């Protein structure tokens, strides 16, 4: 459970955001791409797979199966992609919302809403929590 | 010491790397970027303080302290910009020429690059060493 992740898309602005989220934590890490192509994913996975464990991504419908690079990706950095396993997708427009006008491009948006959503919890913060695990777990 | 970082530049086929190193582990985020104008540099520490305790970016240079987004950026996150504080840059070409031919992008030649650096050491590897860092310090 410290290296399981579930990959998402979600749309704003006609462009499509990819969330991957920490299950266990609910840390969070997105990024706004121009289409949704293979080789995006594929990308954002193996920077993912440099910062964190990642051992298994989870993915709701069959887009990521039909990918060479995602394949090829995965099989370079030792990732195991599953089928099956959020309301994320609501907490971040929410916050993207409240940010949408302190700055120009979606993208920035997103990552001002990304880092509340991992900062804010007194409790853990989700930020605070994927550490935890991963130390807790070395 | 768990929040500091340096931020460099380095150059390969005519474009810019960004290089983020946490100074106590060893740790590195990198990206590629077009031109290495102030909003690139602003979009790169706003996504790695929403991932990581960032405190203070310590730079070599003038350039950072002439961006207005870079200034607004750090200020939104908490950064503190400090002046003065490598051969990080080598280590990090040394493994990109290995992979150069394994992918067709730069950009992903950097990024396994960063995974084999971070994961590599039997000590710890540099990203076992900032999870420890900041989960010893939580
Ligand atoms: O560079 C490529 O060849 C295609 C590619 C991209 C991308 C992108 C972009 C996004 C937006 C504009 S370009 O990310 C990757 C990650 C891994 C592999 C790969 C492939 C084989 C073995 C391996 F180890 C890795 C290939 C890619
Ligand atoms: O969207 C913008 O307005 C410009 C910008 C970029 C970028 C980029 C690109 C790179 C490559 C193509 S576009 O990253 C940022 C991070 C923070 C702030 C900012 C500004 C004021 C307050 C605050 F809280 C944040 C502005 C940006």
């Amino acid at each position: 459970s410290p290296g399981i992740w579930q990959l998402d898309c979600t749309h704003l602005e006609g462009k499509v955001i990819l969330v991957a989220v920490h299950v266990a934590s609910g840390y969070i890490e997105a990024e706004v791409i121009p289409a949704e192509t293979g080789q995006e994913t594929a990308y954002f996975l193996l920077k993912l797979a440099g910062r964190w464990p990642v051992k298994t991504v989870h993915t709701d419908n069959g887009s990521n199966f039909t990918s060479t690079t995602v394949k090829a990706a995965c099989e370079w950095a030792g990732i195991k992609q599953e089928f099956g396993i959020e309301s994320m997708n609501k907490e971040l427009k929410k916050i993207i919302g409240q940010v949408r006008d302190q700055a120009e491009h979606l993208k920035t948006a997103v990552q001002m809403a990304v880092f509340i959503h991992n900062k804010k919890r007194g409790g853990y913060s989700a930020g605070e929590r994927i550490v935890d695990i991963i130390a807790t777990d070395i």
